[PDB]
C-alpha cells in the first residue's frame, strides 16, 4: 500500500573511500577490550579487569570489573546505573553482563581471588 506518505525522494548518505582495511566479524565491534578501556576512560577508574566467555558459543556473556574511589563519590545504585547508562545501546546485544564496583581499599584489603 501507499496510503501513508512520509519520504517522497530516497534516502541518502556520505562516506568517502579509501584504502586501509574492509569489514569483518567483531573484531573491532563488540569487545571486552572495548567495554572495557570506554568504562575506564568514561568513569575514569585505577584498576579494570574484562573477561569473555568466548563469543563462539550459544551462550554469551561478558565481565567488568573496576577498583577506584570514583564510585564512592556516588551513590551505590547510581555507580551500576552508570555502567549501564555508558553501553545502553550496547547493553540490548549483551546476551549476558556483569559488572561488579568496589573501592580500592576493599579490594587491596582483601585480595585473595
Amino acid at each position: 500500500m501507499k496510503g501513508s506518505s512520509h519520504h517522497h525522494h530516497h534516502h541518502s548518505s556520505g562516506a568517502s573511500l579509501v584504502p586501509r582495511g574492509s569489514e569483518g566479524a567483531a573484531t573491532m565491534e563488540l569487545s571486552a577490550d572495548y567495554l572495557r578501556e570506554k568504562l575506564r576512560q568514561d568513569l575514569e577508574a585505577e584498576h579494570v579487569e574484562v573477561e569473555d566467555t568466548t563469543l563462539n558459543r550459544c551462550a554469551t556473556s561478558f565481565r567488568v570489573l573496576v577498583v577506584s574511589a570514583k564510585f564512592e563519590g556516588k551513590p551505590l545504585l547510581q555507580r551500576h546505573r552508570l555502567v549501564n547508562e555508558c553501553l545502553a545501546e550496547e547493553l540490548p546485544h549483551i546476551h549476558a553482563f556483569e559488572q561488579k564496583t568496589l573501592t580500592p581499599e576493599q579490594w587491596t584489603r582483601q585480595r585473595r581471588e
